[PDB]
């Protein structure tokens, strides 16, 4: 039992659908493997600057380190990549932030980030994606992208119910299917790997309610449901209709002229949030070709994964992209990139993802003013062309700063 | 039994791994629903011009119309969307070309294009994607994209083994899984839709052999295997390793320095084709950010679907993209877009996909010179800015030609 609690500090508390943030919250952070080691400090510093600038010394976060990944095997045991105690702690502390986690191949360990999302049941995975002025982009008009992806987390093929080809479990899921279910469309059973894709009504509805409710809450223009429903009828296809049914019975959506698009009024502003839908392979196109038609996006696990990383590259934000996993009893904000071992310890990586995820946490905790300062340090440093090797290698006349030095430059721009 | 055979003409013939094209082949073509009606003529004309220019009246294609879609219900019966006779005929005639097919909702009919791919077993779906100079693009450097996608067709989630939520078949595939297989990771069984994803060894190997063999045959630089293997271990993950194993035992690939990338020598040119792999969500990024690292791409059905349409938009070729479905006993080349009923009969659509698919057919039939003329009519007309509303609305000082008028402009540019 090896975490050392900050002695000064209090736990974030939940008062029935509200958080109760102390002035001094203890916030767990997993340092992160690989380059986790450079960005997590650049984040600790520029957020500790952020609450000291905004609440003028009245608020203070009590950082408490936890482990997962590779840092649990060098602390607990050579075989522990996710302690049970880590699960307890995100749950009790309510909020945690984390850098990148490596998952060993060769040992039975599923992707550790998905392991955390499922075991804690962080059903919403909220990944903003917008253009910061001056960010090097592949695209001609990156400023039309300002979208919000609510990839569902607990479900879809992405859960990992899969059995190895020519094992027994693989062998008799197929024997069951060929005989008992009468399945004819498996071309080759012999030496065939089988995966299972779930998509329930509850897991769909709960994700889409948080998608509509965020578009109400921030006076956004639309919630697009993305799905490859025209082939995946009773999973993706179902997510679309459930999505719609909840829009209609819970938020009272009106049919728009012939449909299936609905008009939900935004009760506060009286505006109309549109509820369209777009089939998953065309959506990947409409985001480079009509990016300004999209605003909030709701989708199942796999498509949110791809849609996110596609949209993140369009805005040159491969490593500036923030992201969270919000659940109902806790929320864990994360670096959306991997560990980089060739660059790790070299202090050259971009800490922008994790610092922008730290921004998403602070706004969630209610500390608006702190979060806002970090959003300006960020906009300032990047449009001041005083940047880090990934932007700089593509940015004319940029000054090259090390990861730390870029943390520094966000602070001075606050 | 309602197809009217061209009386003059001969069937394409297969002489053991070779086609035997008459001077006058009968080639079936399905006209195509919706706008199929404008493009299929613009294609018939600019290909009939193409063999008359190149073989100087010595060759002639005997067009034979067949039906599927909506045109089978108005010819055979109100309920027939794919006649059996259509399947016989692509198989006997060896080659067919087709425009867009609408699939009715409300009647049990799966996506008709996937219905054709499975029932005829057109396992390879070969979708080129390159930049034509002067094509309006969202991206800054579309000229670095010249890629070839071999999306596997017969398998993956895309086959459609799925059971409706709260039906009995859905209900006891889940009872089977919870009890007999010991599955714990379905968060919500109640009212859950289940899909099944197959990925065999044979269906993977056969697709990857045609991917390597095309990169040998055209002196391409690399075959990238794309897969979301890091979560889909015994399907996608397996496609990757099979892919690799076939590269290694069949085409004798060498380990490159530590791997898993292999060096296969191209026997003809003695060059080295590289066999890399890239995880499916990062691949969607590396195509806008390093497009020149990719050359041939091999992947399972679903990812080839998305990868294709994403890459097609990057080169402004949403409707210029060609594509085939090659099988072992026949090959069916197709318009890669939908039917457009708002624009249909208005003769304003871009026929470029279907005409470029007609080009891919002619080269396949061995008529190189004809295919090549169509590739120049195409390059000429578009860099002569004498184009159709989709390019024109984004192209300064373009002349606006109707679909027909653009077929015309390709001919005059031959
Ligand atoms: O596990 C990882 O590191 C990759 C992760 C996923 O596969 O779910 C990812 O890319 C994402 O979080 O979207
Ligand atoms: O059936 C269609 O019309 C869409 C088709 C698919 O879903 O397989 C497609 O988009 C493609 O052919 O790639
Ligand atoms: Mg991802
Ligand atoms: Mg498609």
């Amino acid at each position: 039992s090896k975490v050392v609690v900050p002695a000064q500090g209090k736990k974030i508390t939940l008062q029935n659908g509200k958080l109760n943030v102390p002035e001094n919250p203890i916030i767990p952070y997993i340092e992160g493997d690989g380059i986790g080691v450079d960005v997590t400090p650049a984040m600790l510093k520029v957020v500790d600057a952020a609450v000291e600038k905004a609440y003028k010394g009245e608020r203070k976060i009590s950082w408490m380190e936890i482990y997962t990944g590779e840092k649990s095997t060098q602390v607990y045991g050579q075989d522990v990549w996710l302690p049970a105690e880590t699960l307890d702690l995100i749950r009790e502390y309510r909020v945690a932030i984390k850098g990148p986690l490596t998952t060993p191949v060769g040992g039975g360990i599923r992707s550790l980030n998905v392991a955390l999302r499922q075991e804690l049941d962080l059903y919403i995975c909220l990944r903003p994606v917008r253009y910061y002025q001056g960010t090097p982009s592949p695209v001609k008009h990156p400023e039309l992208t300002d979208m919000v992806i609510f990839r569902e987390n607990s479900e879809d093929i992405y859960a990992g119910i899969e059995w190895k080809a020519d094992s027994a479990d693989a062998e008799k899921v197929i024997k069951f299917l060929r005989e008992e279910m009468g399945v004819k469309k498996i071309r080759f059973p012999e030496h065939c790997g089988i995966g299972i894709k779930p998509c329930s009504e509850e897991g769909t509805k709960r994700l889409v309610r948080a998608a509509i409710e965020y578009a109400i809450a921030n006076d956004r223009d639309s919630v697009t449901l993305v799905h490859m429903g025209n082939i995946m009828k009773f999973t993706e296809g179902a997510f679309k209709d459930w999505g719609y049914q909840l829009a209609r019975e819970e938020f009272g959506g009106e049919l728009i002229d012939g449909g299936p698009w609905l008009k939900v009024k935004n009760p506060n502003t009286g505006k109309e949030i549109v509820i369209k839908d777009v089939i998953a392979d065309a959506f990947l196109q409409q985001i480079l070709l009509r990016p300004a038609e999209y605003d909030v996006i709701a989708c199942m696990n796999l498509n949110g994964d791809y849609i996110s990383d596609a949209l993140a590259a369009q805005v040159g934000g491969i490593g500036i992209a923030p992201g969270a996993n919000i659940g109902d009893e806790c929320a864990l904000f994360e670096a959306t990139h991997g560990t980089a071992p060739k660059y790790a310890g070299q202090d050259k990586v971009n800490p922008g993802s994790i610092i922008l995820s730290a921004e998403m946490m602070l706004r969630h905790m209610g500390w608006t003013e702190a979060a806002d300062l970090i959003v300006k340090g960020m906009e300032g440093a990047i449009n001041a062309k005083t940047v880090t090797y990934d932007f700089e290698r593509l940015m004319d006349g940029a000054k090259l700063l090390k990861c730390s030095e870029f943390g520094d430059a966000i602070i001075e721009n606050m």
